[PDB]
């Protein structure tokens, strides 16, 4: 075993919003002393891309280099489904190792969000459970947050996506809040990105009633 | 290079039920053709135990074999925290390698356990999801099915356990049905199994209120 490597996709939110830089990254661990030199190539749908930034190598504490490039993507190519194609080339290789990264491949599917109130069971307890429910989604990118007031909620957790019966996606987002809070009728939202979403984008709002 | 070895603890549900049968399993892997054959020693807390059962092996279409130990456990030493030892020994693997595994470490905390009803927006569909919030529990492992009059209801989805930012985990369970059974006001019920409970049980009911 040479080298290996380890090819990341953009961040969902990258890729969604013009404003943000979408990027995906090649990196490759464990090059040896004895043969140092790296060669990234870059396909897009196979065909050879020259604008990548790469870093020179970094000697990690264990003695091997570590080596990463990054590849600018356009938001429209990553979400046409174009394949991303890394070749790393070492002299300890066989044969240089490619690897494969896109968004995954289906026809896109829309979230459905509907928030739900706290159990009223739960309504004992000092803090309670606001949940957001995103379902029916493709793909399984997407990114999930809550406010109120015009400002981010910060004491909520998202459980990552789950393939549902009919190949599309759900997840659950639980946002915590203070009993009183909620007593007082505080508007609570959550809001979802999704490139099946028009402007990739939605909120749903939650209160007490 | 050799095999390689994967060891994996008993499902939730078995360790749970004293009808059930919880396993330890140890997965050998790249057990190539030329060098086929496997040992297995099994230790509980170091002290040999020699109940434990070898699997007929799989060919893999990567023209590799796949050998399989099941140890059978007793309910209490798993939660009581036992460690399960797997050492195996193929003399085409430079040393024996030895896997260990036991039960998450730290007081088990019982898990809450809330119905949601389906929100007022999807009350327009054709099927709506019923919500099953669990939270609060520790060790991650844990079970949770839905019934209703007594019967198994068979399409639901459960979240993976999230950890939540007080070390306790929490999951969601959605049961999806259509909403005729729902509006006829059919009694639906979500049944958590979780060590810390009072007989390893609890269920909490959902009708049209
Ligand atoms: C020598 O040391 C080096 C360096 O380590 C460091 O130094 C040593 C001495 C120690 O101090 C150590 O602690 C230090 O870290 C060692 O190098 C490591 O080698 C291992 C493998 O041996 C690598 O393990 C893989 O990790 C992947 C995840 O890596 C990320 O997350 C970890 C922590 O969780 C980080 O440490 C990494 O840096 C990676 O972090 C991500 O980095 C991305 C690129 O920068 C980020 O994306 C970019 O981020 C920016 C902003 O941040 C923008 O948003 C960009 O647009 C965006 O692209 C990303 O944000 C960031 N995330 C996080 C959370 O930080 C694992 O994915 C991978 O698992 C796969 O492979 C396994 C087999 O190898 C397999 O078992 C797994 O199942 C998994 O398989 C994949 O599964 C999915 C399906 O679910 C499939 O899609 C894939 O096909 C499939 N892949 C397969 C089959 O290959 C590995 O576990 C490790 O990353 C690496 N470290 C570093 C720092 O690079 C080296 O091992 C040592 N050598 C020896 C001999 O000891
Ligand atoms: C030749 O073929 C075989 C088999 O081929 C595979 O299957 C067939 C049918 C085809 O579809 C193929 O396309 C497919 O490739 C290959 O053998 C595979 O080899 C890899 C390693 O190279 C193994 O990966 C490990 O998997 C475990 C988890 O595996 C469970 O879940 C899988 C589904 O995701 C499932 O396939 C497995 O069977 C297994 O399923 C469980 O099995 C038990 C008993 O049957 C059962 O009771 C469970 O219910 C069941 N569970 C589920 C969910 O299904 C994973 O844990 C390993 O990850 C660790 O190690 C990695 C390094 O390899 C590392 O990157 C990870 O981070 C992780 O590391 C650990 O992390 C923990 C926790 O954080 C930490 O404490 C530790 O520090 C750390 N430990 C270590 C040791 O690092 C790992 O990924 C596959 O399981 C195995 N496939 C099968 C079917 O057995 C073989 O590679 C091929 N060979 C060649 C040369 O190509």
């Amino acid at each position: 075993g040479g080298p290996s490597v380890f090819l990341f996709p953009p961040k969902p939110k990258d890729t969604l919003m013009i404003s943000r830089t979408p990027e995906v990254t090649c990196v490759v661990v464990d090059v040896s002393h004895e043969d140092p030199e790296v060669k990234f190539n870059w396909y897009v749908d196979g065909v050879e891309v020259h604008n990548a930034k790469t870093k020179p190598r970094e000697e990690q504490y264990n003695s091997t280099y570590r080596v990463v490039s990054v590849l600018t993507v356009l938001h429209q190519d990553w979400l046409n489904g174009k394949e991303y194609k890394c070749k790393v080339s070492n002299k300890a290789l066989p044969a240089p190792i490619e690897k494969t990264i896109s968004k995954a491949k289906g026809q896109p599917r829309e979230p459905q969000v509907y928030t739900l109130p706290p159990s009223r069971e739960e309504m004992t307890k000092n803090q309670v459970s606001l949940t957001c429910l995103v379902k029916g989604f493709y793909p399984s990118d997407i990114a999930v947050e809550w406010e109120s007031n015009g400002q981010p909620e910060n004491n909520y957790k998202t459980t990552p996506p789950v393939l549902d019966s009919d190949g599309s996606f759900f997840l659950y987002s639980k946002l915590t809040v203070d009993k009183s809070r909620w007593q007082q009728g505080n508007v609570f939202s959550c809001s979802v990105m999704h490139e099946a979403l028009h402007n990739h984008y939605t909120q749903k709002s939650l209160s007490l009633s």
